[PDB]
């Protein structure tokens, strides 16, 4: 999803990245179901 | 200055905006002397 901050670069830049807040906090300092399948 | 928000821009993107911090801020909810001079 775009939010917070993928969304000021989406749109005034033109691009957004998706894996953006870790980019940011890296760059600052900052239940499984049962199905009957066959194998 | 550029710091942590157009850095990441700059950065990843390759672009930067001055007043980013207000654009963010809004997009997102959220020294006198005396000379001697001639008037």
């Amino acid at each position: 999803v775009i939010a917070n901050t993928n969304l000021v670069t989406a749109l005034v830049m033109g691009k957004a990245v998706s894996n953006m807040d870790d980019v940011a906090r890296y760059l600052l300092g900052g239940g499984s179901a049962r199905v009957r399948a066959d194998l």
